[PDB]
Formats: C-alpha cells, structure tokens, sequence
C-alpha cells in the first residue's frame, strides 16, 4: 500500500515555456513515464501496437507499458520530438521488443495513411491502435482565434484521427482493441480551450459511434479521458504559464497526475480479458469525478 | 389541456425519398412549424435574429417563432430551398417584422463573414444568433466514408459554425444570446451517424466554452438538443428510406417531434428574462431522456 | 438590451446564519422572486397547480409566476415559514387567481397523501405538479454524517417526491406536467453534499424513468437544475457561512442567481405548447455548463 | 492470443427460469461464468484485505475469485438463502492459497451492517479494499404498483446499506486502499421498469464522486463501475421480467449480455496500487451501449 497523494511532485514549479510540442526532458521536473516503475506480467504478448505521440507523456507511457507487457510498439511524433522519441525506442527495445519510430504530421491525410501501412508492414500486423496525438494552445478569446488556429486543432485532433483509424481497420482482426485520448475537457470546456474541448468531446462520440459499427466484428473502441497531468503539452502553451506554475494545485490530491499512473487503463482496455469493455471512456482525473 | 401523444403524426408514414438538402414542401406529410398554431405574446419585441438553416424544420419553427413575439428575422438556407424559404419570409412579413433572405452556403469561410455582415447591415443590428444549419448523411461503415464526406459534415456542422460566431460577436450587445443547435446523436452516438455524432458532441463543448468566455461580457451562450424530428434532412438520407418510414416508432410517445414543438425553447432561450440559462443544453427528446 | 451580469447582487455579502429551513425575509439582501419583475403573458390560463416549497426561493418564482400566467396556485411549505407563505398567497390573488396554503412536513407519508388531496380538492383538480422542496444540510466529513442526518436528507428529497408524486397520478389527466428540482450538485457532487447529490443525482434518474412510464400516457415528466441562487435554504446550513458570504463569487458572472431569474424554465416546461419535452433536465447555472 | 469476443460467451434465447430473488446462480440456464476457469492471477493485489458484498454469485463472486487469485484475502457478504452458490466462492478463495470469510446478513439493518465490517476486519487483520456490489432491483411497470415497501427496500439494500457499511469501514482504511461501489447504466438509461433501481444507481455514482473528494486528499480511492446487461441471477428472479431474460441482450452490439467473468478485471485495475490517479471514476463495461 502507497499513499497515492504524495507519491509523485506538487505545485509549485518552475517557470518554464516551451515552444509546441515541447520535450519531456526539458520539464522541471522531468515527467514520470513509468522507465524505473512500471513492471511487465505477461498481459499482452505478442501483440502489435501503434501509439501516436508515443515520444513523451501518456502516449509515452503507454508504450513503455505495452512494450513491457511483451507486446511490439510502433510510435508517431513529429520530427521536433526526435530526442524524446529516441528514448522510448530504446526503451521499448531494452523490454526486448520491436520498436518502429515514425515521425510525421498527422494533420497530412497522405502521411496518415503511409504511417499506418509501414506500422502494419514493420510488425507484420496491428491490433492495438492508440489514437493519442495531439495538439492543445489556450486562448482567452475566440477573438484571438484565427482560422489557422481551430484549424490546427480540428486537423490534428479529429481528421487525423478519422484517416490513421480508416486506414487501419482492415488490418485489424477480431480481438483487437483502439483506444482513442479524450480528455475532462471534452465537458469541463474551459474558456481558453474552445477549440480544444470542441475535438475532445467529438473524439468520444467518435470512439461511442465507432464502437457499434466494429464491436459485430469483433473490434473494441474504447476512450481514456485524463485529468491535469505533468506532460509537454501543457507547459507549451496548452495552459498559459501561471497555470503551469500552479498546475492542479486546487484538485483533490493538490498534484497533477504523472503519465506513469495512467498506463494501466490503456493496459487493461486492450487486454483480451477485458471483453465486455466497448464504446467506454475511462476517466483518471485524480478525484475531479468527470469520466 | 392536449394529450401530446396524439397531438401529431405517427408512422408509418409513406416510402419517400429526396436529394439533400430536401423540400419540406415534399414531405408527406408537410412538417407542421407552426404556421397555424404558434401565437406570439411580445417576448423578444426589437430584437435582431439570424438563423441558419431557416428555411425549413426547426429553423423554420424558430423563425416564425421570433417573428410572432416581435423580432425581426433573418434566414440562411442553400439556393436550391428558396421554394421553402420564400414561405418563411411571408410568414416573417405576415407577422408585421421584416425578413431578410440570405441563401449561401456556409462551408465557406468568406460566405459566412458576408452573411452575418448582410443580415446586420439589414436589421440595424443583430442581437439573437441562432447556429442551425447542418448535414447529416448516415452511412453504415467508415470503410465507405469518404474525406469528402466526412469533411462536408465537419465544415458544415463545426467550421460554419465557428466562423459565424466569430464574425457576429462584435456586432453582439450586453443582453444578447447565442443558441446552438445540437442533437441527442451527441452522446446516442448511433453506428451509422459517426462523422455526425462526433460534431454534434463538440457543438456542446463548443457551446460551453464560449459561454464561460462571453458570459462575463453578458452575452449567454447555449444549445439545443433535439430527439427525432419529422424534417428534410432525414427523408433527404439522414437516415434510410426504411428508417423515415418508421420513423421514431419506437420512442416512448410512438411518433417524431414536429418542428413546432421545439420553437418554445429557443423563444426561452433568447428572452432577457432567463438571465441565468447560460452554456445549458435544454433537450426536447420525447422522453429518451437524454438532455 | 440590459446585462445579465450587473442585473443582480454580488458578494460579498453579510455574514448569516438562520436555523432550517429558514425565511427569506431574515437575508441580507432580500432575494427576488420576481415580485415586481415577472410579467405574465396568458401561458397557463386554467392550470391547477401545486408547488411545494413554494413559501420561499425557487418555488416562490415559480408560484408567482404560474399565478401571472393565469394558474391558480396551491403551495406546500413547513409550518415556520408561515411569514414567507402569507407573502405568496397574497401575490397570487393579487393576479387575480386562487391561493391555497397547505403546509406539512413532506418526510410524513400521510401528510403526502393529504396534501395532493387537499390541493386537488380546493383547486377543483390538478394538472401541474412541483416537486421542488428540498433539506440541504453540509457537511466535511462522513464521520460527522449520523443515521438520522443522511436520513432526513433522503426522506425529504427522495421518499417525500415518490409519496406526493405517487399520489398525484390519479388526478391528472393527459396534458399534464410534473417538474422535479434537482441540482447540478447531481453532478459535481461536491465534497461536503454526499447525501444532498446523493438524492439529486436520484431525482433525474426518477424523473426518466417516470417520462417513459408516464409520457406515453399523455404526461409529461421534467427536471430542472439550478446552480447557485441566493435562497434561505444556503444561508440555514446548506453551504457553510464563509462559502454564503462569498457565494458563487467565483462563477463567470461573479454571482449568484435570484430565484427570478430561472422561473421562465418552470413556466416553459408546464405550457401545452411544449409538447416534445419529456424526460428532460434543463439547467440554469449562469454558466458553469452542467445540464 | 486474439479471441473474437462476440461468441466467447453463450447468446439468446435462453430458456424461461423464474426464480424468487435473489436468486441462485445454480439454477440459471446456461450456469453463468464468473471466471472459476479462466481467470489467472498475476500479483497484482498481493497482502491486500477485502470485502464484498454479494459476493456469492454475479459480478461479486467474479471480483472475489480474481481478488484471490491476485494474491488477496477476501470476505463475501451474501443472503443465507444463497448458502449453496456462497460455499463455492469460498472453495475459490481458500484453493487459491487465501483466507476466506462468510458473512451472510441483509444490509438493511444498519446494526448488520456494522457488525459486517467489524467482523471482516477481525478475521482478515485488517481491511483495505472495500466493494459495496450488493443489490435488490425488481421491476414493475408502473409507480401506480409500487408500494412504499417496494421502494423503500430497493433504497434501503442500495442506498442506506452502502452508506451504512462505507462508514464503519472508512476507519480501518488505510491510506492507499480503495473502495469500489457497483452502479449500473440504468443510472442514466433509466427504463420505465425500474424506477426505485435507477434512482439508487444514479445516487450511488453522486456518492462515489463527493466521498472521492472527501476521501482522496487522506489517500482513499473511491471509484465505480458501471456494467451493462449480465447473466446474473439478479436479473432471471425479477430484475427484468421473463420474456426479458429469455431474450437478454439480443439486441446489442455483440447480441450477448456479459458474464460476470468479462467485468472482474476492472475491479482489479482499480485497486491495484498502480492506478493511483483514478479517484471519483466511474468506468463503464457495457458490450457497446456506450454509457460510461
Ligand atoms: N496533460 C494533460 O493535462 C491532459 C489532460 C487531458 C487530456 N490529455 C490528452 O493527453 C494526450 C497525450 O498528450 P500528453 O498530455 O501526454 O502530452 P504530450 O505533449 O506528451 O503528447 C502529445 C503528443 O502529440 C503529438 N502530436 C501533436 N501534434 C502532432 C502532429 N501534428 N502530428 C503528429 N504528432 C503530433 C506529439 O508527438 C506529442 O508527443 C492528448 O490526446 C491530450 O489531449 C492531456
Ligand atoms: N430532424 C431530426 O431528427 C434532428 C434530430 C436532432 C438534431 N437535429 C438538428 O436540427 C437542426 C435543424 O435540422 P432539421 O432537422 O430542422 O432539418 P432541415 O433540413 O429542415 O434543416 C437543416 C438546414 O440546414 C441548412 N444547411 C445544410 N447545409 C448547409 C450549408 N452547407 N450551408 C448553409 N445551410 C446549410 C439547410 O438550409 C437546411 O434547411 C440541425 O442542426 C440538426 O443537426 C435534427
Ligand atoms: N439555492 C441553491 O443554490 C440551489 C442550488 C441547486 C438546487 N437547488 C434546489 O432548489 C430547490 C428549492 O430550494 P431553494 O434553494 O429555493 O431554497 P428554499 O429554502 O427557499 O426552498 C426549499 C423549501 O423546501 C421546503 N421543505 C424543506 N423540507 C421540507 C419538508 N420536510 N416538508 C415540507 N417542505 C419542506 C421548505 O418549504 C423550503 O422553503 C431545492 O430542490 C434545491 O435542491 C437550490
Ligand atoms: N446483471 C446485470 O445485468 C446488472 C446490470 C447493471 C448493474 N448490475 C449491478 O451488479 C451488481 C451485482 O449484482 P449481479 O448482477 O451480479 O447479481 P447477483 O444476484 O449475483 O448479485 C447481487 C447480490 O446482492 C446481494 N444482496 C441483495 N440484497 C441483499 C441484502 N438485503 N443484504 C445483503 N446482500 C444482498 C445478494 O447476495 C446477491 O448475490 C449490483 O450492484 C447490480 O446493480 C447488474
Ligand atoms: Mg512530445
Ligand atoms: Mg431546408
Ligand atoms: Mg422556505
Ligand atoms: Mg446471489
Ligand atoms: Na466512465
Ligand atoms: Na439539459
């Protein structure tokens, strides 16, 4: 037994912008992913991942887990994230598996498909997909918002997810899983993300609309929805700077979460034993009650 | 006192079929909007109102609607609906308000700037914006969706509507309201509405983050969430012919919802006098019991 | 067009502290139920209606403005409030309709049984019912909670709603409407209202389930769900004195509500025209976004 | 490997088999899977001490065999009627090397409930993981037939009980230990039939996310799950009607309901140790409804 509140660091923080999307290993301090925590059980062997936004946060996170839970990972960024990403196929590889690094935008509806098709080629198959990238600017102000900006958003978050997903469900076979990030957001529609929680609240309509078209086939499609955790994207401008400073300060355990503690729901939405799991969104948000 | 289970057809109704965006006029039988029924008694007397999608359906009972309770009245619709919206405008007219007719399609970004130009231009003002136009083309699997297709409910349903929100707030007193129209689909989230469904859930999101941004400036921000209606765009392949003849069948009154019926909550929704409904999805869904 | 936000007080506001239920009369400022604002249109003409709680707060706005709108009026309240009760009565005749003044405790099953018999006996029938009293009583933690506290709790908001709801179904014929009051609390479930969101959460799921047994007979059952209104029911323990002080001061018009401000939904949701809305939870929580 | 999970598990029809509640999963047609095959635990739940009501048969009895089987000491609450499906779930426990408790009484009575988590604490040196599953759910098709004795005893087992239990429990929580209540789609769903049910159910998730926020700044994780359509005797003894159940999930995405087996892994995943940012969270596990 762990006391989970003083597990993992509590506001304040440093000061400490970063440009989009930012790298893990120049946060202070620098994310837990799970690299000295999170141990393997044999829970998914031989499966066959692809995690976009695998480099850093809770993609990252996931695709330690998977990869330690015996399964192969392939993992998207964008070509900025190369450090990070570099990491996490070392990791992947030191837990004895396949890794496959594919930097690309998946804003490119043509990238998308090439992403999936050499995932799919590298491993000799895919039936886990996380759809897990993407990208979050605050701003107070719809005046503020220009078209490029909620355009950004919505390419990233919801045709990109649309394309990677369409191209990859041939190569699904029955037993497969796809877990799709949403986040608290997607009803807690905060003022400065307008455009943001517009895309998490469709990427779980999505995931529930999905889910009945593939679950006949023998495909799950689930939704995890994050509260504040410690990741890049919010210390690139996902929340203004103040915030960062005082990330989750007033939630129940006075922290936000570290990507390590959310593993285990992408771990046990893709296992085989967890069958009558679909159309699901499984929140981890530290107490604020959401999903 | 009226029993509303009897109050409007039940199907079956006949085997019918249009191209969308479909003609009320077509429909058998017509949908009522109230043309006969609803009586104005001077709750938005002066006010400034554009509605998308006025032409037809709940729109259309919208506009009649505003028109009797003493608001002048502008309507957006697609040039191949002017047979319909030409009767809205004699009903705006016969009701002693002025209409405006502003037929475009709002997909593009520079028509919908030109449109919330045009109707305040046109009214003096523009106080009451109502977000209704959408497309809704249900298909059974995403292997036979389309970048088109699932880019032309998109740009409908979510880029159409940020664009004319943008483009009216500065025209937007203290005292004025934005009401969105969503669908029970948001969270219903049914196999063969996937593009669909994934829009109309971020409208809500959408709809309450604006609503904290301008809530302060006084301006309330909210959305309607209808069940099934007896409208064009479902007969105009919303969904299958054999669906629209059964239309809402099974729904706990036995029939759909006619337009007419939901105009009193957007009446509601606009008044000065619900000064505390602010970032709210009010549902009229028969008893689904969704919003 | 007049600003939502400035229309009504804001914190801080005196320290207070009155015994349960309460008076309105004994805050600081006064509440308004729409005495002087609320401007009937003939929405309601004929109506025979029941509102418990209806001395004071919410039930007090509805009352008063069911009366305006032309509905005689019969009003439940605890035998205390009398000073509050002999206010609404005299507003109500004052409209020119019949006031009846029924008070009782709603946790006593017969007393249940007598109220919706002598309302329906002196009005001459019913046909809207209000379930709208409620206990509130804070509380840090549950070992503070006693049997008798979470008791009275339950009893008063859930037990008392069957009883009198349960009782009522008879005398009403089809046309009808019942409206229960529920809270966002249902939902943001803070920490120290465990059996106060306990029941509120209960509430919506009664008043679904009870719209699909009810509906297709012609009755139509609702919600609505209040955020913050200044009413005795916060300042007699229902939230502790510091939060009454600065009450709602961090909501995004930086007040809460006046019991004036959310009687339009009452009266919405009770009128014949209204016809599709059953089942429905419509919020009014001056934008956090809840329902 | 890969298993398609559609036909994994029995479809309709099923046969008629009424039952008087609560009813024993003996004598259900098919005899439903709560994991007494096919559940392997793994060390995730090792030295931890457990409680959970209607643990005899249902989504209970398939917690309480993967609870053991992970390496935790469990007590089950249950009727007495149900003696027969009860001495089986203990078989489970205790062949998986742990310390089994029965504790059979009805949670209606507030002085059961306290002597419940006195005598479960005792027995097993402690108590750490707490899991308020049991129910009384009968349906009726109109409030015109519900007395306030049905009402009351659906609200008393679902409502009062769990209050009950949670309060005596909370002092012998240590920090890290969860509690886990088991609510229902029917929280939101809310049928015409079940009136008093979906109103517990809907109470149970406001109760889980305020005491979450009590509990969680001391280290105690409060979580729900939400199941959709089971086989489970509370269903086949009067939970939905006969046509009903012979007919149980036919219409949802697999065509199947659950079997309880399929629903044990979140009750582990919310205990273990590692899923320390889950609090207040209601995770759903409804074959495709969609609901939590
Ligand atoms: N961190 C939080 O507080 C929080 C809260 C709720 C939800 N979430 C969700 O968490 C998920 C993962 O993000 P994170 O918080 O772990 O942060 P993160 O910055 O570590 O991960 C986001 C990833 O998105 C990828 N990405 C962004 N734009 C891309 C593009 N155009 N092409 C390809 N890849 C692109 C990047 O590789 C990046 O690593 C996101 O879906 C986000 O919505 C996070
Ligand atoms: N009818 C239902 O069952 C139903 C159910 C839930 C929600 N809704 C919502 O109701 C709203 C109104 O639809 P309705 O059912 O009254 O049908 P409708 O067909 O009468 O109205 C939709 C309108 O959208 C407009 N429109 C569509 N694409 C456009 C474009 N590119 N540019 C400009 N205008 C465009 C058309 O003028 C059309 O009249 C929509 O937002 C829809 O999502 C309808
Ligand atoms: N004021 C808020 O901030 C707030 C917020 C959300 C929801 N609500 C809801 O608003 C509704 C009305 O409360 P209000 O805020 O207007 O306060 P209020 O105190 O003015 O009204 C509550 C009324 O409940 C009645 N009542 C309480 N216990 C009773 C009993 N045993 N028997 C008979 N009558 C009894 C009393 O007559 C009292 O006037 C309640 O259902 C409450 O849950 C209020
Ligand atoms: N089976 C489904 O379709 C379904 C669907 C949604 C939710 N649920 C939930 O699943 C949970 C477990 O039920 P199940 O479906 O496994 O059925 P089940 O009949 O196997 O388990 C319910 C148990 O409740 C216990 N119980 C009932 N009344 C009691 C009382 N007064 N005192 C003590 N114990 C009492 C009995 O021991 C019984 O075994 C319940 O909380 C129910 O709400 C079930
Ligand atoms: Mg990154
Ligand atoms: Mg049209
Ligand atoms: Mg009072
Ligand atoms: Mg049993
Ligand atoms: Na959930
Ligand atoms: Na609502």
């Amino acid at each position: 037994l762990t006391n989970p509140v003083d597990l993992y660091p509590k506001p304040p923080f440093p000061h400490q912008v970063q440009a989009p999307p930012g790298l893990a290993s120049r946060m202070q301090p620098r994310p837990d992913h799970g690299e000295q925590s999170y141990r393997g059980r044999g829970r998914l062997v031989g499966r066959k991942t692809l995690v976009t936004g695998g480099d850093s946060g809770i993609g990252r996170a996931a695709a330690i887990a998977f990869a330690r839970e015996g399964a192969d990972v392939a993992i998207g960024y964008l070509p900025v994230e190369e450090s990070d990403a570099r990491e996490v196929v070392a990791l992947i590889r030191a837990a004895g598996r396949q890794a496959v690094a594919l930097p690309g935008d998946i804003r490119d509806e043509t990238f998308c498909q090439r992403l999936v098709a050499r995932a799919a080629e590298a491993l000799g198959g895919l039936d886990i997909l996380v759809n897990n990238a993407a990208r979050q600017q605050a701003l107070d102000s719809i005046g503020e918002m220009t078209t490029e900006h909620f355009d950004a958003t919505v390419k990233t978050n919801l045709y990109g997810m649309f394309w990677i997903t369409k191209a990859a469900i041939p190569h699904l076979p029955p037993g497969a899983s796809i877990i799709n990030t949403t986040s608290v957001q997607a009803v807690r529609a905060s003022a400065n993300l307008l455009d943001y929680a517009t895309t998490k609240a469709g990427i779980i309509a999505f995931t529930r609309s999905l889910a009945k078209q593939l679950g006949p086939r023998g495909i799950r499609v689930n939704a995890v929805a994050p509260g504040p955790y410690w990741t890049p994207l919010q210390s690139s401008g996902g929340q203004p700077p103040e915030t960062v400073v005082n990330y989750a300060a007033g939630s129940p355990y006075g922290r936000p979460g570290q990507p390590a503690e959310i593993a285990p729901l992408y771990v046990a939405l893709a296992a085989s034993e967890t069958s009558y799991a679909n159309g699901q969104v499984w929140g981890a948000d530290g107490g604020l009650g959401i999903f």
